[PDB]
């Protein structure tokens, strides 16, 4: 739920394990 991944996902995918794309920011929980 929170953008604490230090990653953006404009292309729609996150590479940081445990993080997922809440477009356009990677979020964890």
């Amino acid at each position: 739920g929170l953008p604490v991944c230090g990653e953006t996902c404009v292309g729609g995918t996150c590479n940081t394990p445990g993080c997922t794309c809440s477009w356009p920011a990677c979020t964890r929980n």
